[PDB]
């Protein structure tokens, strides 16, 4: 049974020796100490933006293969050439943005391994493709040496109004095709093996009495309903958007403080509490955001399914990345063609994405002669037309 | 040596019935006013109550013995054409710790406080007073009190400094606030009132704070050897984000700890509380948590002020004529708007012209009066403080 919170620590994944003797952990290792030293930059400023420019996202991936079901690939050729829409913020990426954090202490706790989070990272061999994952696992389990889930990646989603599905395709079903992609491509730019896909759903406490009433008698951090975690954040709000009758929006872009740890006893939440209010005046958030309230909430549902990178399959839409991204070079240093260009696709819609991608082809071979390009996007690809099908059906209700 | 011994019982009575008749008539008016109906403040007929009389703070003024206002302000902001009230760093000072005071006299002087709203004279309706707190017959540590009916008066001064000798009425206790003490003892009907001066400076941080604790008296400061302690800070949703700092902070409201001489955790236990359970006080509705301030006392003058019943009846006609004033120009806006042309005419400093043409409007539709004009000569306190008023004013020495 589970005595104490220690006896929730699985040590299935923990390493008897004190060196790797096998090869995939020897390589995992090593390449996680060459990601590690890689220089990352002050977030927000000077190269960090730079290093944006140059490349494409991972979220970018599913949709210049012409497989996502909200965007279409003009609009990330667009977003790349800086004529792109502005990005209003919204309840799914908030309540995301929210709990990822808490999503990570939970794998490293059950799983006995440190996770570390790195910036945006770009392949050695492919600049141009680059990807920002949740977190890698070290080498380091939290209580005794090794572990075996090094240079695993971690991908954490709150999904906000999806319920997830358990069962069926691992591409499809389990987890949805535009996030298999991303994770597809976090593997390759990081160059390992294996992604834990977590997903989590959370709901929260009225009040700090319910909270307590809620403790398990023993082992405090456990609750008694979903027999998950349970904790507290510290919610702060814009003094932009303080004073308003928008308060989704003030929602939206509120920061969060959160717990140094789980299973902290209850006297431990309100010594942390009140030293995060006590010292919030010397805090640099205090300078634009302001203490809100505090927010109770407890795990109510965790799964995780491991994806593993397909090398091949991936390497064999290389081309493709290549081709688009000549493309957004091209329009890049002509303007007076990019004008042209918003015109046309307004003209035909981004849906049509043959004939807009056929005009830029053609754009594109009147000053490159002996380009080999050919248009892209020439026909529907099975996904497309699947999440067509799924737009029909919802469009006759 | 404990906090404990910083308790006087000085004022302890030893029976359990009062036996002299001053304790005793001051016990049975102070369960008077208890019984007298208060109204929701800021709300309903409260806003009545301040229309049917003059406060205390008025009283100097209408004297001709107050400093900063003339007598004429007094009867435009009675008739509704006086100036809003800009808030500033004096009165935000003395709002924020006047409870800081009542809480020290109460546990030095071993008493309970009772605060009582607006009370009006009952005989003289049109005179009223808002004391900040009256003794009541409870001792702290069990038993009745010698204070019994003793009237408080907390002064925070930001920026003037506290005289400890020379005359009562002048120097120690400022001449208009002696006025509005001897207003407050009138209409409570009480006979003596213990006038409170503080100064308190603030730390800049919890660590500071702790750092300055006596090593066996913890709630005393190390350096000025007087009480310490904590307040919440709130500011206003409507001003919090603007450009004027300074109308943000004079707007704020302020939590104040339960007592003091609190150990250090039963003051972090009290903040986290509060913090949890702020989105169930319904100051959070217009409010929100800014920040946590330390302070120290680091002076305190108390000096005991005396009712002196014929001197304040032998002003009464004045007020009364006053009153009369005010009553007159209420149902006759039309000599309103010409006396208020007439006081653009002569400046406001000329009490003797507006009033000799007010005692004419006035008998001209009251015939049988008996009234004369007032403030035809200057007072002997006029005459000070144009005396201090010039040696600001000259240009050498």
């Amino acid at each position: 049974e589970v005595a104490t919170y220690e006896d929730l620590i699985s040590h299935k994944h923990d390493y008897p020796k004190e060196i790797y003797k096998e090869s995939h952990y020897i390589r995992r290792n090593t390449r996680l100490d060459v990601i590690k030293k890689i220089p990352q930059f002050e977030q927000k400023s000077k190269e960090w933006l730079k290093q944006r420019t140059e490349s494409l996202t991972a979220t970018a991936i599913s949709v210049v293969f012409d497989e996502d079901p909200y965007k279409h690939p003009i609009v990330i050729l667009l977003d790349k050439c800086g004529r792109g829409l502005p990005f209003v913020e919204n309840k799914f990426v908030h309540h995301g943005n929210k709990y990822e954090q808490i999503g990570t202490m939970f794998y490293s706790f059950r799983n006995n391994v440190e996770v570390g989070e790195y910036g945006l990272l770009q392949h050695s061999g492919h600049k141009f493709i680059a990807a920002s994952p949740d977190g890698i696992c070290s080498k380091k389990a939290n209580t005794g040496g090794l572990s075996k889930l090094v240079g695993r990646l971690l991908e954490i989603k709150f999904p906000f109004s999806r319920e997830i599905n358990n069962s069926g395709d691992l591409d499809g079903d389990i987890c949805p095709h535009y996030y298999f992609l991303q994770v597809q491509t976090q593997l390759y730019v990081t160059e390992m093996d294996e992604c834990d896909f977590l997903q989590c759903k959370i709901d929260e406490y009225d009040s700090w009495e319910d909270f307590v009433k809620d403790s398990n008698p023993i082992v405090p951090g456990l609750s008694k309903t979903t027999n998950l975690e349970k904790g507290c954040l510290i919610q702060l709000s814009d003094k932009n958007l303080i004073g308003s009758d928008d308060k989704e929006k003030c929602l939206y872009n509120s920061k969060y403080i959160y717990p140094p740890k789980l299973h902290m006893t209850n006297e431990e939440i309100e010594k942390w509490i009140s030293s995060e209010i006590m010292n919030y005046h010397n805090n640099d958030l205090s300078e634009n955001y302001m203490i809100d309230r505090v927010i109770y909430w407890r795990l109510s549902q965790v799964t995780c399914n491991l994806i593993k990178l397909n090398k091949e399959a991936f390497e064999e839409k290389i081309p493709l990345l290549q081709q688009f991204w000549d493309y957004v070079l091209f329009y890049r240093q002509h303007s007076d063609k990019l004008d042209k260009l918003i015109k046309f696709v307004e003209k035909v819609k981004e849906d049509n994405s043959a004939e807009i991608f056929s005009y830029i082809n053609e754009d594109f071979l009147s000053l490159n002669k002996d380009s080999k390009y050919e248009p892209l996007y020439q026909e529907e690809t099975e996904w497309r037309k699947k999440y067509n099908q799924i737009k029909a059906k919802k469009a006759q209700m």
